[PDB]
Order: C-alpha cells, then sequence, then structure tokens
C-alpha cells in the first residue's frame, strides 16, 4: 500500500506539484515506480491523448491515483505467490522473474498496434492493458519492486530492454519482445548476443539501472506528442524540469540518451542559467566514454543531428565520423535492423541533402565551405571507412550497390584539389583506414573525375561488369 508520507502532496494541480513528488520520492531509499508512472501516464493521457475540458493541468486527486495503484497491486499479489518461490539469499530466482514477466504479458489486450504512442505507462497497462515492448520490461520491474524484490532492475541498450537480477545482479533474463517478427527469448539470458558482438546487446557495454535510472527512464518515456505536427508544451516543460531535477541529483551520470533527451529540450526552450544544448551533447559522449568503453552510437548520432538542424556540415561530420568509429567493432547481427537504417539514411539521404546545399552556397561565393576543407572530406572517408569494417566478420553483410550512387556523388562534391590534400597513411590532414574495401579504394579518391564504375566495383561484392 501507498504510505502516508507518498499521499500529503496530492492534489497535484501543476506541473510543479508534480516535480515536488519526483523529489520526495527521489529523496526515498526505494522511489516507488508504480506511484510514480501511475502519476506521469495519468498527466500525459489528458495532456496528449484526449485533452477535452483541459483548462491549465490535469489536476491528479489522491483518490483517484490511489484507486489505480491499488488496481496493479491487487493484479500482481493476486497472480503471483511468493510462496512458490523461496528467496535464497535476500535475492530473486529466474523463476519468479519469468512468473512476473508471463503475468505482465498475459494481461494485454490480443490484437493491438504495438509502435502507438503513449502505451509506456502503467497507466496503458491499467485503463487500456496495452504497452510497448519495452513499457513491459519496465512494469516487470515495477511489479518486482512492489513485491518487495529490491534486485530486479532493468537493463537497457540502446534498442532493447531486459531485467539483470539474482546474486550480486550477475543475472540477465529477457522479459519482453524485441522488434517484429523476432522469436521471444523470454525467460533466457542475453549471453549468446553478448558474445555473438551485436550492436543490440552493446558487447555487454548495456545499462544496468540502480532504481533512481528506473526514474529516469520513466522521464525520457514520456512523450509529448498530440499528433505529427503538434506537441504538448506542458508535457515538453514536465519533462524537461524532471531531468533537471535528475541531473542536479547525480542521476543522469550514467545515462548517455537521457543527457541526449536534456540537450534535445534545451534546443528546443533553452532554461536560463543551464547548460548549452552543445556541453549536454558532449556531457553524453563522455559518460558514454566513462562508463560504457565508447560503444555506444547514439551519444554521436544526438550531436551529429544538432550539427545537421544548424547546418554544420564540418561538425556534423565529424560527429558520424566517430559513430562509425564506433560501429566498426560490431558484428552486424539478424536483429541489429535498426542502426542499419540509421546509417543508410545518414549515407543516402542526409549527407546528400547537406552537400547539395554547400554546393549551391559554394557557387554562390561560401568562405571556409566544407567543400573546400580536406578534413571535411576526411571524414565522410572515415565515415564509410567505420561501416566498411563493420561488415568485416559479420553474419549479414552491409554495403550492396544501392549505396555506391550516393557515394561516387558524395565523394565527386569535393573537388580534386580538396580530396588530394588528405594522406592516406597505412600502418605500418592525414587519415587511416581500418576497412580492406577503402584500403582499395584510396586509389580512386583523388582523380579529377571519379571513376564511378570502380567505385561501385570496389564498394560491393561484384566483381564483374557486364557481359556484352
Amino acid at each position: 500500500g501507498l504510505k502516508a508520507a507518498q499521499k500529503t502532496l496530492f492534489p497535484l494541480r501543476s506541473i510543479d506539484d508534480v516535480v515536488r513528488l519526483f523529489a520526495a520520492e527521489l529523496g526515498r531509499e526505494e522511489p516507488d515506480l508504480v506511484l510514480l508512472s501511475l502519476v506521469l501516464g495519468f498527466v500525459e493521457h489528458f495532456l496528449a491523448v484526449n485533452r477535452v475540458g483541459l483548462t491549465y493541468f490535469p489536476v491528479a486527486d489522491l483518490s483517484i491515483i490511489a484507486a489505480l495503484y491499488a488496481r496493479f497491486t491487487a493484479q500482481i499479489r493476486g497472480a503471483v505467490d511468493l510462496s512458490l518461490y523461496p528467496r535464497e539469499g535476500g535475492v530473486s530466482s529466474r523463476e519468479l522473474v519469468k512468473k512476473v514477466s508471463d503475468v505482465i504479458w498475459n494481461s494485454l489486450s490480443r490484437s493491438y498496434f504495438k509502435d502507438r504512442a503513449h502505451i509506456q505507462s502503467l497507466f496503458s497497462f491499467i485503463t487500456g492493458t496495452k504497452l510497448d515492448s519495452s513499457g513491459v520490461a519496465f512494469a516487470v520491474v515495477g511489479a518486482c519492486q512492489a513485491l518487495g524484490l529490491r534486485d530486479v532492475h532493468l537493463a537497457l541498450s540502446e534498442d532493447h530492454a531486459w531485467v539483470v537480477f539474482g546474486p550480486n545482479g550477475e543475472q540477465t533474463a529477457e522479459v519482453t519482445w524485441h522488434g517484429k517478427g523476432n522469436e521471444d527469448r523470454r525467460g533466457q539470458t542475453v549471453n549468446a548476443g553478448v558474445a555473438e558482438r551485436s550492436w543490440l546487446y552493446l558487447k555487454g557495454s548495456y545499462m544496468r539501472c540502480d532504481r533512481k535510472m528506473e526514474v529516469a527512464f520513466m522521464v525520457c518515456a514520456i512523450n509529448p506528442s498530440i499528433d505529427l505536427h503538434t506537441d504538448s508544451l506542458e508535457l515538453l516543460q514536465l519533462q524537461q524540469k524532471l531531468l533537471w531535477l535528475l541531473y542536479d541529483l547525480g542521476h543522469l551520470e550514467r545515462y548517455p540518451m537521457a543527457l541526449g533527451n536534456l540537450a534535445d529540450l534545451e534546443e528546443l526552450e533553452p532554461t536560463p542559467g543551464r547548460p548549452d544544448p552543445l556541453t549536454l551533447y558532449h556531457k553524453g559522449i563522455a559518460s558514454a566514454k566513462t562508463y560504457y568503453r565508447d560503444e555506444h552510437i547514439y551519444p554521436y548520432m544526438y550531436l551529429a543531428g544538432y550539427h545537421c538542424r544548424n547546418r554544420n556540415v564540418r561538425e556534423a561530420l565529424q560527429a558520424w565520423a566517430d559513430m562509425a568509429t564506433v560501429i566498426q567493432d560490431y558484428n552486424y547481427c539478424r536483429e541489429d535492423e535498426e542502426i542499419y537504417k540509421e546509417f543508410f539514411e545518414v549515407a543516402n539521404d542526409v549527407i546528400p541533402n547537406l552537400l547539395k546545399e554547400a554546393a549551391s552556397l559554394l557557387e554562390a561565393g561560401s568562405q571556409g565551405s566544407a567543400l573546400q576543407d580536406p578534413e571535411c572530406f576526411a571524414h565522410l572517408l572515415r565515415f564509410y571507412d567505420g561501416i566498411c569494417k563493420w561488415e568485416e566478420g559479420s553474419p549479414t553483410p552491409v554495403l550492396h550497390v544501392g549505396w555506391a550512387t550516393f557515394l561516387v556523388q558524395s565523394l565527386g562534391r569535393f573537388e580534386g584539389q580538396v580530396r588530394q590534400k588528405v594522406r592516406i597513411v597505412s600502418v605500418p590532414p592525414v587519415l587511416t583506414f581500418q576497412s580492406e574495401k577503402m584500403k582499395g579504394m584510396k586509389e580512386l579518391l583523388v582523380a579529377t573525375k571519379i571513376n564511378s564504375s570502380a567505385i561501385k566495383l570496389q564498394l560491393t561484392a561484384q566483381s564483374q561488369v557486364q557481359m556484352k
């Protein structure tokens, strides 16, 4: 049950009242994940899903929130008999974690769109019997906290969620699905995925949350979207204030994606007296380097996106090259398609559009153009090099001829005299290639008119030209 001290701030009449509740719960040894998710889901429902009747803020009455809370705890306590799963050493068993996962899973509506907005919270679970993938993982952790299972915690990659538990928190269990059309692995470890060096499991350099980081997860999970063209200003402000609360308390230190989210929010609407977006993006990169062996892609993606939006071509190219330098040490595996799509879109859409505008501006007499900067040409080359090296050793290939036309066009946006300045140096501006594909392509990179046909042959598996 909710404790008297958890009840005293209600009713919550404003954004700032919600923030005060989060501050009060974060001052406890176990912030109450169920309470906090239900509150966020309630206000997100009445600020983004149905704004009918809204005049300022959807007041959250204790009676309403307590009844939702009681529905959740009744449904978990009645379905999970702890006596069947004795806790050896004050830690949980795999069978207990599987049972909790089953209880959440089996509660969900039989058929619904899993990609929908606003199905992340326990409010969605109780009122609509709908959750998205990571929403199930979070709900399992919240259920385990409600049961007294202090060792069960959320684990997060850049594209998936599961749990850690057990002796020293060293066990892993799948508790939800990943993507669409993949085979369920609920109950199993993540060790096969770690051992195959897929992006999905980050080579083991994934987040292992404490309770405070689980609060940060639900705050990052707030979705201000009303429709394709409209966000709730109220929810953006709430999320931003909550992220700064977490930041000040130290709970974003090990959470690169939260730092990126906060930077994005500051770019939209800066908070006076706070660090700039750029500072925050760089903090997210530093966090990844410090705590995650520099094995995360999104810290660089977030930075590159900022530079791209600000048409800072040099800076954007540098950050995408840095992205590619991370991915090069992975193997491209069967459930890694989201990061393939990101690299494909950068190479084959975003970079081409950026360089097309840069070429028009150069024609109009721009100075200091990325297209006249050999260091920028080197960043483009390093981006392709890391993608080629990623492909090496991978069970599934990355490149194909549909990449080749965009490579030739992008290369060609730099005049030959600029391209000539980069010295490509071998182990055993200056650039070293890691990939064999780019090493073989070196020869082709300085001609006044690039040999398109030869580039295509070198980038792809094709080794012959047409017969006739």
